[PDB]
């Protein structure tokens, strides 16, 4: 079914609030024993979100290879993603460790550091060219080289050096600055604006390893992006572009890391962005 006709059909008989449970009772549940070891307890942001064991990344290092963060490997759109939290005050040297340990050329941010008067992550990255960070735990130095900020995102040009062998390597971070505090943005324009910078960089493309993608728990603005990302790289590639399943998409990166999509404002939102997205993938 074309999702645009399945669209208004769920939105004449408001009915979003049942497809969205839907989706939640047929999803996956995997086993995520590492996560919740003791040892672990201040890697996590939220005591009820955790990376499945078969899906999380390892940091390489003997002594506590955990990170809060799940790898989503979408087989036939051929896109790989890292979907994780917000990183912590005693976690962002392990998030700089997995940027550079998984060759990942682009990082999206799609949370303020402060929202609704609260900390919903630590500042992880260097404000001012002349004052850069250096990670002790894991032996990164980190440089702003240079921002460019527009109306509804900010994109950074980040150097990370390995001090120990003193490779250098370019990232660049993708800083969407607009999402409202509460809600979803009511026009999917900038947000796809938005995809599409990040696509052009590059930081998507199968020559990197997978984009870094977070918010404040990994799982709701973040599934949105990939979720949406993914959907109109679908389109693209086949035959029959009504033959998209949005639903589906969404249960298959279900498979990789637990409560993609938190609200359904948040799944109606996406199909809004893939089905205006659509009119540019077929020509326009």
């Amino acid at each position: 079914m074309e999702m645009e006709k399945e669209f208004e059909q769920i939105d004449k008989s408001g009915s979003w609030a049942a497809i969205y449970q839907d989706i939640r009772h047929e999803a996956s549940d995997f086993p995520s024993r590492v996560a919740k070891l003791p040892k672990n307890k201040n890697r996590n942001r939220y005591r009820d979100v955790s990376p499945f064991d078969h899906s999380r990344i390892k940091l390489h290092q003997e002594d506590n290879d955990y990170i809060n963060a799940s790898l989503i490997k979408m087989e036939e759109a051929q896109r790989s993603y890292i979907l994780t939290q917000g990183p912590l005050p005693n976690t962002v040297g392990h998030f700089w460790e997995m940027v550079w340990e998984q060759k990942s050329r682009g990082v999206v941010m799609l949370n303020r550091v402060m929202e609704k008067g609260s900390l919903k992550c630590a500042q992880y990255w260097p404000q001012k060219e002349e004052k850069e960070m250096i990670f002790e735990d894991t032996n990164l130095k980190l440089t702003l080289i240079s921002e460019d900020i527009k109306s509804y995102y900010t994109v950074r040009q980040l150097e990370l050096e390995n001090l120990t062998t003193q490779e250098t390597r370019e990232i660049l971070h993708f800083h969407y600055t607009t999402w409202p505090d509460f809600g979803v943005p009511e026009s999917p324009a900038s947000f796809l604006n938005f995809l599409f910078k990040v696509r052009e960089s590059g930081s998507l493309s199968p020559e990197h390893g997978p984009v870094v993608v977070h918010c404040s728990a990994g799982i709701g603005r973040s599934g949105t992006f990939c979720l949406a990302d993914t959907c109109l790289l679908l389109m693209d590639k086949r035959k029959d572009p009504s033959s998209v399943d949005i639903k589906k998409v969404l249960l298959e990166m279900r498979k990789f890391r637990m409560g993609l999509i938190q609200t359904a404002d948040q799944l109606r939102f996406s199909y809004l962005a893939v089905i205006e997205g659509a009119k540019f993938i077929m020509g326009d």
